[PDB]
């Protein structure tokens, strides 16, 4: 019931790469990863999988290149401690060709406008699309979130 990565055009190793902030580690390790790995998905994680002897940027790009999708756990913590790596890399490399299925945005916590610096142009461009999956506060809507998340991971990539 999951995408066979070996039957893809590229030699991908993971179904999705999860980029998150350390301050959001509890939800990622007790909700995100359990719900994805129990379904049989291979996850490139921000903590593990990173190879020693390389920079943090190289480890992130390596996880992205070996993953069918990339997941950003958007939150005030993610903006202040994680997004800068992507804002700097997007200024020179546009590997996510705009409107593409490659990037999946999870809004774990609402991001206030004041906490977003005026220099994070790509972050404002991504959140303006209103295509992110919001973590619901109601427990009854949790099952809808996971169904939407697994679908976003397993949907066919748009031609980019």
């Amino acid at each position: 019931s999951n995408i066979p990565l070996e039957e893809l055009q590229r030699n991908l190793q993971f179904h999705a790469f999860i980029s998150y902030s350390g301050h959001d580690s509890f939800w990622v390790k007790n909700e995100l990863l359990p719900n994805l790995e129990k379904e049989g998905m291979q996850i490139c994680l921000h903590e593990r999988n990173f190879v020693p002897g390389k920079s943090i940027v190289e480890n992130i790009i390596t996880c992205i290149e070996k993953s069918y999708k990339s997941i950003f756990v958007l939150s005030p913590n993610f903006v202040q401690s994680e997004w800068c790596h992507y804002e700097l890399y997007f200024a020179h490399h546009n590997l996510f060709h705009e409107g593409s299925n490659s990037l999946i945005l999870i809004l774990l916590e609402p991001i206030p406008q004041y906490s977003i610096p005026s220099s994070y142009h790509k972050l404002k461009s991504l959140m303006a699309r209103r295509t992110y999956l919001e973590w619901p506060k109601e427990k009854s809507k949790r099952g809808l979130f996971w169904a939407n998340l697994r679908a976003a991971i397993n949907i066919k990539l748009t031609e980019q």
